């Protein structure tokens, strides 16, 4: 009886804490190591979420794993923007209740410009007054936004799921009385915003791949969950096996 949207609300991961330790200095190494542990905890939640996401179990298991590994940074970034919007009206980057970045933290992390790019997305949520239902559907479209260039196991199952979620977003936006007279314009602003995530996420991934490769030299710690994702994904990236999907490019 519940709609896919109702299911998406039910399965949305609860907000987690970073374990930020106020007895340690805010060096880039400490901040990045803390963020990496946070992201590891969030990614374990993303895997559990994906297991009960409507339609996802109908893709081959290998494709489910691939899509998580090809989208993880987009999923985390998009959820970060939502939390920042909801809990601070996009004044800060709300990584977790115990890890909230102002401009000082953005500098201390050694990721100022990357954080500024993310902050711009959260500001677009304010401009749009993005709704929770739009957010939940768009997050699934991000899961389905980047594919191997040499093929998923089932193209057909992937295209069916992606088409279904695009239709969910289009129907929701165009049928909502809050959007009357402007609903197609809003739909295209939302799809343009999804496309803009690829630029930002590529940049975030490049820096993360760097500190991963140089982890021991740079003293930037990564939890096993991220080591699993990055060890599987980085060779595919280096080989050129990544195809971002765009609505308008
Ligand atoms: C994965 C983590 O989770 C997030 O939400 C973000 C994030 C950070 C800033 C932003 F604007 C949007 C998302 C993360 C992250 C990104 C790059 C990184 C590392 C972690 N870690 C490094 O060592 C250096 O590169």
């Amino acid at each position: 009886t519940p709609s896919p949207v109702m299911v998406l609300e039910n399965i949305e991961p609860e907000i987690v804490y970073a374990g930020y330790d106020s007895s340690k200095p805010d060096t880039a190494e400490n901040l990045l190591s803390t963020l990496n542990r946070l992201a590891g905890k969030q990614m374990i939640q993303v895997v559990k979420w994906a297991k009960v996401l409507p339609g996802f179990k109908n893709l081959p298991l290998e494709d489910q794993i691939t899509l998580i590994q090809y989208s993880w940074m987009s999923l985390l970034s998009f959820a970060l923007s939502w939390r920042s919007y909801k809990h601070t009206n996009s004044q800060f980057l709300y990584f977790a209740p115990d890890l909230v970045f102002n401009e000082e933290k953005m500098h201390q992390s050694a990721m100022y410009e990357l954080c500024q790019g993310m902050h711009q997305i959260s500001l677009q949520f304010v401009r749009l007054q993005l709704t929770f239902e739009e957010y939940t559907i768009m997050k699934v479209l991000l899961l389905l936004s980047t594919i191997p260039k040499d093929g998923l196991k089932s193209q057909a199952a992937f295209e069916e799921m992606r088409t279904n979620y695009i239709k969910e977003l289009r129907k929701m936006v165009t049928k909502c009385p809050n959007n009357s007279g402007q609903s197609w314009q809003r739909f295209y602003q939302l799809t343009k915003l999804l496309d803009s995530m690829h630029d930002l996420v590529s940049d975030l991934l490049e820096f993360c791949f760097y500190t991963f490769r140089e982890s021991h030299a740079l003293k930037v710690e990564f939890p096993a969950m991220l080591v699993e994702i990055i060890s599987d994904q980085l060779p595919k990236v280096e080989s050129g096996n990544v195809k971002p999907l765009y609505f308008h490019r």
